DNA sequence: TAACCGCGTTC
DNA sequence: TCTTGAACGCGGTTA
């Protein structure tokens, strides 16, 4: 009944592909050999798919297929379509009676099945499937996708009627119909082109000959085509102090770059000076010259707009968040001059509201760095985008001061948009469209949404082309049950342990400075015998050479025992440190591989037995937590029992709702508690035998980020090797390393969500049990490896993989063999002798791999991908303390380089989005102050400083702050995921700000999620709650009438005339604050390092004082 | 004071 | 509709 709308639809994409350059090309024919190494002669046109997109076609209901956009070799553009027959299978109980149920459903699916023919398939859950049985289906196929859905409407019925008890008539009788034997459908929510991308193994980024035969890969041709990429970005009038609106406010300029070239266009009826042509190039890397159109009146900006897009005629536009304020608002804007944009330039919003088009890509440079970037949320927005990626600071304007510098300065406003500009594009052309488009080339989806989909969607596509290639059958996407009880208990949530983190040791640690060590004795004596394999293995492993061909050998053997008897006998010494940092690379994916961990791979006793019941099984234990009520059974059911009567004019989901509350009072009313987290000890089989495709698909993503990661360690030996002298040399392999750093982090997030997806909703691999081993095991790698360290060294803070750790520095450090061709191979003794223990105790012997499919014979062997990197030494390493007795921090720490160079600073407030901006400011001065002074005591002296400098600042009551820069470093910044309306009976500084925000302003502020509450902490009312003196700071930019009124009430004194900043703020609240920030990171973690109070204007706290006088 | 919540980091 | 995980810090309220 719909079909119309979809056959309409693809009618209109194809008179604006054909408006963009776009015909649908029919390949001529030929009757020969197909072989694609007879490419040349087969006849037909070459191109570099971008895109596809799925369609309706008819003959010449609508026939599903996909169009095919390509970019020819002759600076062409050209569409394709390939036609595939959407399908599904049915899996059945009994396959004796299969073609009982062929005939059933080609009679009940006379309405929308086109064809059906049995199949066979492998299926890991099923017994000896390794021995070679398959299983039978049913392979439903249908003409397009909605007669497949018609289909899936007309079969869940019976799927749902044979879960039910059948309703007999006669009681007293004492065959079964062919309805009864559907199991179940099975690869039926299988997106079509992602279908069609898979069994066609076509992929976008690739070269194709398209040929009456079909796609032809020309893998001859291996370089990416260059297609036609636009940036844009617009700039809109707003309310003075509310957000901009579509329904009244006008695009004033929209700033765009279309390969290299800049272009701005003016809305002359806003922007009074006419603009002209200037240059704005931030770096040398990054050339922008721009030519202007100054347009008379903002509909003519639109249609200056839509004009230059058919002009160019381009397959991708590239934004910055357009999808949800550019894009939205040109079209409003369009549509209030009543103009179609689709009709102009073809785009529109999907089913998401986002922004696509058929024959260009929407690449939302946002979406790669919300994902990929590996950037904090607190550097997520364009400026910092800029400076931590492109290395130039971009140029700002306050938003408040962009609508009237049209009038004012319509020159610096000019050049802002082109500033959005110059930065969104080479953004886009440096890291985007290079990462984008070559993972399009591995995973079945086009540019559009490899961008946008979650980690965890591209992990599934990846792992669906594998399970498909090896005709293995699809497992059903993952359901949780709405209810499920433990020991009787009503279970809230249940989990594994994850990773092992640990804070050791606070307060400084510098290179310059000395520290104690208590070196185990007995641990150098298993150091000094498991010295020789170690260095075997540093070289015939780590380095993969031969030990005969490396020549000095037994000179190393003893300079390192050297330095281990020295530090025998010497077991208790004072000298500097040597910060190091040791992380296991690829951890988790490591842990996966290296014991053939997969969630098939999975197996109770009772089916493995079933099978060969023997190196089957690697028994590895995980941990489980459950979250529970201590109500037992017969508690629950007195709550089922009493909750019948709620309420009258309910679903199970609905239902479950008012169990669980009752169930909490209950629970708390008894038992004094509300919530049991107990774990259990669990151990799991894992076959090292099953079809490894998921493990095997984690390798190839693992190698395929070692890559990126090998070429960064390799460029930066080349900018050590490159003399200070040589400028460009350098400087192009700076670029180099910042670029190979990029791709190797972006690939991390999907890499890690290999094991992150086992748990993901609706996985089709779904493993509790896999989970928990992996993080488990990994805790086991790390705690084995600090007991070490604890006997040679001192641990200060370990998390998951990685150990922060300061060592003697005589300890052995670096050594440096010589290979008879002439090669120098790298030693690190500290990270290598971990190294070792690792493969002694974590290492699978049991490693079963598939060596005759025919006779169905596996070898066994030993395999170990775990291993440790080494990163330091550092010069200083600055751990905060608790202000509780005996407890740390972790997660949170600062970093320096020989150098000086801020290493790295983790967790803290000043990296994070939001908190107060004076803590952030004093973080961001102070850290480099722990590299001041001369010896432990004199450094904590030059924090003080100005650590007593912030604190002035404070007591001052802001009398040094000019007003405009004291808001700017009083103000916190807190964001809310939500709408107000879903905090309902919360309380929070930020509900507060928003719900004032909201009287002062409009109901209109808090409509979208995402609020930016912007507040200052209030004196009045004394002694009431901290939530309820949050003051908006955008008040105190109102009219003089609107402030008065607002802040009374918020102040509850009716009677208050003095509107002047100062007066307000609690700054007894901010002294606190600051005052817990300078115990964290200064006084206290001098008093565990035994240093005095440094900074005496904040005391101790009591047990604290309590403590030095023991 | 311990349990608990939202945000946003570190793995 | 989509949709990687757990551990942790911190200000702040809740029992
Ligand atoms: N975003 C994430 N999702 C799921 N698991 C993660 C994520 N980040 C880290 N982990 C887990 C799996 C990692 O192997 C483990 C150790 O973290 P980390 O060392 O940063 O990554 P890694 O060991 O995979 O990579 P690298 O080679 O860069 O060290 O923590
Ligand atoms: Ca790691």
């Amino acid at each position: 009944a719909l079909s119309a709308q979809q056959l309409l639809n693809a009618s209109k994409i194809d008179d604006i592909d054909s408006m963009m350059g776009f015909e649908r090309y029919v390949p001529p024919q030929y009757n020969g050999r197909f072989d694609a190494k007879d490419i040349d002669q087969i006849p037909g046109r070459v191109g570099w798919l971008t895109n596809m997109h799925a369609t309706l076609v008819s003959q010449e209901q609508g026939i599903s297929g996909v169009d095919f956009y390509f970019l020819d070799e002759e600076g062409g553009s050209f569409k394709s379509t390939v036609v595939y027959d959407p399908y599904f299978f049915i899996a059945c109980n009994d396959e004796s009676r299969v073609n009982d149920v062929e005939e059933l459903v080609k009679k009940y699916l006379e309405s929308c099945l086109k064809s059906l023919q049995i199949i066979r398939k492998e299926d890991l859950t099923m017994d000896n499937h390794l021995l070679g049985l398959q299983k039978t289906l049913i392979k439903l196929s249908f003409v397009n996708s909605n007669q497949l859905f018609e289909a899936r409407k007309l079969l869940r019925p019976i799927l749902q009627d044979n879960a039910n008890n059948n309703v007999q008539r006669n009681i007293y009788n004492v065959k079964v119909d062919a309805k009864h034997l559907i199991e179940d459908i099975r690869e039926y929510d299988v997106p079509y082109h992602v279908r069609v991308s898979i069994d066609k193994d076509i992929r976008v980024g690739k070269w194709y000959k398209v040929t009456q035969q079909g796609f032809i890969e020309d893998t001859r041709k291996i370089a990416f085509a260059d297609p036609v990429v636009m940036a844009f970005a617009i700039a809109t009038t707003k309310p003075p102090l509310k957000f901009p609106d579509s329904a009244v406010d006008q695009i004033m300029m929209i700033s765009y770059m279309i390969d290299g070239e800049g272009f701005l266009i003016t809305n002359r009826e806003i922007i009074s000076e006419d603009i002209e042509d200037f240059e704005y190039t931030p770096k040398p890397e990054y050339p922008g010259f721009f030519t202007i159109f100054n347009e008379n009146d903002e509909v003519a900006l639109l249609q200056r707009f839509f004009e230059h897009i058919r002009d160019v005629r381009p397959t991708v536009i590239s934004t910055f968040n357009g999808d949800f304020f550019d894009w939205p608002f040109i079209h409003n804007r369009s549509k209030i001059h009543g103009l179609d944009m689709f009709d102009e330039i073809g785009f529109a919003p999907d089913a998401e509201g986002e922004y696509k088009s058929s024959y260009c890509s929407h690449m939302d440079c946002f979406r790669w760095v919300k994902r990929d970037s590996y950037l904090p949320q607190g550097s997520q927005g364009l400026k910092a985008v800029t400076q931590s990626k492109l290395g130039y600071n971009p140029i700002e304007l306050d938003p408040e001061l962009m609508t009237p510098y049209a009038f004012e300065k319509p020159q610096h406003l000019s050049e802002y948009s082109v500033s959005d500009a110059v930065a969104t594009y080479y953004l886009y052309m440096k890291y985007v469209h290079p990462f984008i488009f070559s993972l399009c080339t591995i995973i079945p989806l086009n540019p559009d949404e490899t961008l946008r989909k979650g980690t965890g969607t591209l992990c599934e596509m990846l792992l669906m082309v594998q399970a498909y290639q090896h005709n293995i059958l699809l497992p059903n996407k993952h359901t949780d049950p709405i209810e499920r009880f433990y020991d009787g208990h009503l279970l809230e949530s249940e989990t594994y342990v994850g990773g092992h983190v640990e804070s050791l040791e606070a307060g400084v640690f510098r290179s310059d400075l000395k520290n104690e060590f208590k070196i185990d004795p007995s641990a150098i004596d298993e150091l000094l015998q498991e010295l020789p394999e170690a260095l075997k293995f540093s070289v015939e492993v780590e380095n993969k050479s031969s030990v005969d061909k490396v020549t000095n050998f037994e000179e190393i053997k003893n300079q390192i025992t050297q330095k281990l008897l020295e530090l025998k006998e010497n077991n208790i010494r004072n000298e500097l440190p040597l910060i190091y940092h040791v992380d296991v690379a690829s951890m988790y994916p490591n842990i996966m591989t290296t014991n053939r961990l997969q969630p098939d791979s999975i197996k109770a006793e009772r089916d493995c037995a079933s099978c060969d019941f023997k190196t089957c099984a690697r028994k590895l234990k995980w941990a489980w937590r459950g979250e529970f009520f201590p109500s037992k059974m017969d508690e629950y059911n007195m709550i089922k029992r009493a909750l019948q009567n709620e309420t009258f004019p309910l679903s199970y989901a609905d239902q479950v709702i008012h169990i669980k509350k009752r169930l909490t009072e209950y629970s708390r009313k008894v038992y004094h508690r509300v919530k049991v987290s107990e774990i259990v000890e669990r151990e799991a089989i894992v076959c090292q035998r099953e079809n490894p495709f998921y493990v095997d698909t984690v390798k190839s993503f693992r190698d395929r980020r070692y890559e990126f990661k090998g070429l960064a360690k390799t460029w930066k030996g080349n900018l050590s090797k490159i003399d200070p002298s040589d400028k460009h040399a350098r400087d192009e392999a700076k670029k180099m390393i910042v670029l190979y750093d990029s791709l190797q982090l972006a690939h991390k997030v999907i890499l890690v969500s290999f094991y992150g997806y086992v748990m993901r909703k609706g996985s089709r691999w779904y493993s509790m049990e896999m989970a928990g081993i992996t993080c488990l095991t990994g805790a086991t790698i790390i705690q084995m490896a600090r007991a070490l360290v604890e006997r040679v060294g001192r641990p200060l803070e370990l998390d998951t993989d990685g150990i922060w750790c300061i060592l003697p520095k005589s300890f052995p450090e670096t050594y440096f063999f010589t290979l008879e061709n002439g090669k120098k191979l790298y030693l690190s003794y500290p990270c290598s002798m971990l190294n070792y223990r690792v493969h002694q105790k974590f290492t699978n012997h049991q490693y079963q791999e598939l060596k005759d499919p025919l006779n169905y014979i596996y070898e066994t062997h030993s395999e170990n991908t775990i291993f440790f990197e080494v990163d330091g030494p550092y010069k200083a390493m600055i751990l905060p303390s608790s202000k509780e007795e005996g407890k740390g921090i972790k997660k949170r720490y600062a970093v320096f380089n020989e150098d000086g160079s801020l290493a790295e600073l983790k967790g803290f407030e000043l990296k994070r989005r939001g908190e107060l901006q004076l803590i952030k400011n004093f973080q961001s001065d102070i850290f480099k102050v722990f590299l001041e002074g001369d010896t432990l005591e004199g450094c904590y002296s030059a924090v003080a400083s100005v650590c007593n400098r912030w604190l002035d600042v404070l007591d001052s009551h802001g009398l040094m702050l000019e007003d405009e820069d004291l808001v700017s470093l009083i103000c916190e910044n807190r964001s809310m995921s939500k709408t107000l309306k879903e905090y309902e009976g919360q309380k929070s500084t930020s509900i507060t700000t928003a719900r004032r925000l909201g009287d002062f302003l409009g109901e209109d502020m808090v409509k979208d999620k995402g609020l930016q509450c912007k507040y200052i902490i209030s004196s009045k009312p004394f002694n009431a709650p901290v939530t309820e003196r949050a003051i908006p700071v955008a008040i105190f930019s109102a009219d003089i009438p609107i402030k008065r009124s607002f802040l009374r009430r918020w102040t509850l004194d009716p009677s208050l005339e003095d509107l002047d900043i100062r007066t307000i703020i609690d700054w007894g609240y901010y002294r606190e604050r600051l005052g817990s920030a300078i115990q964290k990171i200064i006084t206290i973690p001098a008093a565990l390092q035994g240093v005095s109070n440094p900074v005496p204007r904040v005391e101790h706290p009591d047990w604290l004082k309590r403590k030095i006088a023991t």
